[PDB]
DNA sequence: TGTTAACTAGTTAACA
DNA sequence: TGTTAACTAGTTAACA
């Protein structure tokens, strides 16, 4: 097999996987409330920093349609709260409630682990491998610009 | 946790992102003068090759034979393919081309073919060797999604 | 900025 | 096998 065929089927091996996911990540989720990926990964930023419905958008890269949504959902099962900035008191602030602190936790950790089977997948190779293979991924990423 | 980890996860989120609402990838414009998802054009383009029916598209795609039904539904409202029910009483259902369809199969494949060509290139760009650690890396990348 | 209308392209499962 | 009904989690347009 070319290596021309073998990036396009792996590439095509990583969407179905994804399925219809925004995100990748390696096990299963490990959290008895169940929830999108997507809404996890929201609870997550906002253990890191409270935030309004357009920065939540552009750290996931959807649109503020989708999270206008996703926020809902959360705030009926009482996992966010709002309130209200303090320079402008028309700003539409979320945070966390105490329920939803370990579903991010949880969250956190998923990525975490994701990143340990990554980094050991580059162990099986030589510091030049590697470098090698950096160099390949930036040329990859190039052409989805 | 290092560079070179980072790094990957950083790549397939770049894949993510790209992917949006479409199940394929694909690089550069859609040139057909139609507007189609690239699985409706996708399966004008397999028809191109043999008529069939729903389930052996849907296997083909690797997607259920309710989105197979839908997506030939669509198609075949822009009277793009036909269906062997409207004039055959035999047990199978084939879809098959319409003459407007025929370019826009063909052009389908050609996007694919470009495609290669693309990742060929880059690939190029590096040594035998050099391209034998980087078939190995997503070989042992396509691992972990099994 | 942020939210609904209308849509989208997929999923599962019950059933001629 | 292929259709449908119910659902799902995105999208863009336009304007709230
Ligand atoms: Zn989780
Ligand atoms: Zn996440
Ligand atoms: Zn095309
Ligand atoms: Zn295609």
């Amino acid at each position: 097999m070319s290596l021309a065929n073998q990036i396009d089927q792996f590439l095509g091996t990583i969407m179905q996987f994804a399925e219809n996911k925004h995100e990748i990540l390696l096990g299963k989720c490990e959290s008895d409330v169940k929830l999108t990926s997507t809404q996890e990964h929201i609870l997550m930023l906002l253990a890191e920093q409270i935030s309004t419905n357009a920065k939540i958008a552009e750290k996931l890269k959807i649109s503020p349609a989708a999270v206008t949504k996703a926020l809902k959902k959360l705030q009926e099962q009482e996992l966010i709260k709002s309130s209200r900035a303090t320079n402008d008191e028309r700003v539409v602030l979320w945070s966390l409630t105490e329920k939803a602190v370990p579903v991010a936790k949880e969250h956190a950790t998923h990525h975490e682990k994701t990143l340990s089977t990554y980094q050991e997948l580059g162990n099986k190779f030589t510091d030049e491998e590697q470098e090698v293979i950096s160099k390949f991924l930036s040329a990859l990423t190039e052409e989805f610009q």
